[PDB]
């Protein structure tokens, strides 16, 4: 059965109410100890989670009994679950990343797990999966079309999320500009492009160019990764989060806590610690086009 899908470019839930993502992601791989971070981004009324998976192919797998705590506890704290395979991150060009064939055979093992959760689970298929290589980014629209393709044969009925080329920032346009071919070679229409705003995005100008792209299009669209100004890049993250507010698109911050050296601006909260939240999550949660302002909790839940 289907339960998320998209018609006329937006994303609804099974009974018609359009679904207007307002989440971060959660470093659960990394992570694993953490999972109380679930019940503390709803608490700041997030009304989706992107929880980082792997496939084994460069971290840890994360095994079907894992995914299944993962996806009741996303249930269970009235949060859409976006899961996504991490390890496809800048295939081309970063060693010893995963295909995106590869994250699919990831998800033909969970199934089991995810058939009959369509209502709940987004399934973002592998994060951010070219660099900058050209040879790969070429091949960006038909091995996502392929990788489509296979999940709908194995059954999977999921609204797909999937993500762009350059580190998902698209700087190419290669998804903006084929991204009519994707959306085409999935047959249910339940696909959902997912744009990834840092460096990239400082200026106002592209981004709503960007935005407007999709919107004028019917491409559905969410940006399910973005930063702040005082970050590597500076992307613009007041135009990105007033602009998804005007063009009601879904948007996911990066991330929860426990960023890595070089993006420890990026933590919402502070060692995991949702008491506890530094400018930037006091910014995404609580500031102008905020989470707390404007996410409303699926209609599933009731």
């Amino acid at each position: 059965a289907t339960g998320l899908h998209v018609k006329n470019g937006r994303l609804y839930e099974a009974n018609g109410q359009e679904f207007i993502i307002r989440g971060v992601s959660h470093p659960h791989n990394w992570y694993p100890q953490h999972t109380q971070a679930f019940a503390d981004i709803k608490s700041h009324g997030a009304n989706t989670v992107r929880v980082v998976l792997s496939n084994g192919v460069r971290w840890s797998k994360n095994g079907p009994s894992d995914v299944a705590n993962v996806i009741s506890l996303c249930k269970q704290n009235r949060l859409i679950c976006m899961l996504e395979v991490h390890d496809t991150t800048g295939y081309g060009e970063q060693s010893g990343a995963s295909t995106l064939d590869q994250a699919v055979d990831y998800w033909i093992e969970l199934k089991s797990v995810l058939q009959g959760e369509e209502d709940y689970v987004l399934i973002n298929i592998g994060n951010e999966p070219y660099g900058n290589d050209s040879a790969t980014v070429a091949a960006w629209a038909t091995d996502t079309s392929a990788a489509i393709q296979r999940l709908r044969a194995a059954g999977f009925e999921h609204t797909l999320v999937v993500d762009a080329p350059n580190w998902g920032q698209d700087w190419t346009n290669t998804m903006r500009n084929n991204a009519d071919q994707v959306y085409a070679s999935d047959p249910t229409g339940n696909t959902v492009f997912s744009i990834h705003m840092y460096g990239v995005y400082s200026q106002a100008s592209t981004i709503t160019s960007y935005l407007e792209h999709f919107v004028n299009a019917g491409l559905p669209l969410i940006i399910g990764e973005f930063g702040h100004d005082h970050s590597d890049g500076n992307p613009d993250e007041d135009t990105i989060m007033a602009e998804a507010e005007r063009l009601k698109l879904g948007y996911i911050g990066w991330s929860w806590s426990g960023n890595g050296g070089g993006v420890e601006y990026l933590d919402m909260v502070y060692n995991f610690d949702g008491d506890n939240l530094s400018p930037w999550g006091e910014r995404i949660f609580y500031g102008p086009n905020g989470i707390a302002s404007t996410a409303k909790e699926a209609v599933i839940f009731g």
